[PDB]
């Protein structure tokens, strides 16, 4: 009957059905198939409207929300085609401190992370990746590892 968050959608360019998750922003052709804690890695792209417009990559972050989203889109594209792996992109490009640990955040339960991240994280199954997930930090790609 489809896991939490998943809905059937119709492709504009091909007419083929696909599946979309409105919690994680994941989308795929394939038909998809709770814990106390999950472990996730993430790649963060911050923007001018981030709660802290600063990171290890640059002192003053000034890119716009729309620009950050386009970077996130491009990374997802490289991950999905296997041009670059997630961990590699997070180490190089995530505006989070967890970049030094390949995006890994360790384990966490509900009530610890900003709500959109948390919900997305818990709706992923082990091994799955999110689409763009928006929080006050910026835009995330989430990978559930455990
Ligand atoms: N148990 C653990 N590890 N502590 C959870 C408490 C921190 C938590 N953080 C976040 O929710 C954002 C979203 C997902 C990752 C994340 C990372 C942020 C991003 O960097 P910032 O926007 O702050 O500059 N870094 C936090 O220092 C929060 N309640 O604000």
């Amino acid at each position: 009957k489809l896991p939490p968050g998943w809905e059937k959608a119709m492709s504009r360019s091909s007419g083929r059905v696909y599946y979309f998750n409105h919690i994680t922003n994941a989308s795929q052709w394939e038909r998809p198939s709770e814990p106390a804690r999950v472990r996730c890695s993430h790649l963060l792209v911050k923007h001018s409207q981030s709660r802290r417009p600063s990171s290890w990559r640059q002192e003053k972050i000034t890119r716009t929300k729309e620009e950050a989203l386009e970077l996130i889109n491009g990374y997802i594209q490289k991950i999905k085609s296997g041009e670059e792996d997630f961990e590699s992109l997070a180490s190089q490009f995530s505006d989070c401190s967890s970049a030094k640990a390949r995006g890994d955040l360790g384990a966490f339960s509900r009530g610890q992370m900003q709500k959109p991240f948390e919900d997305a994280s818990f709706a992923l199954r082990t091994g799955e990746m999110s689409g763009p997930v928006f929080t006050d930090s910026g835009i995330h790609i989430i990978l559930r590892t455990e």
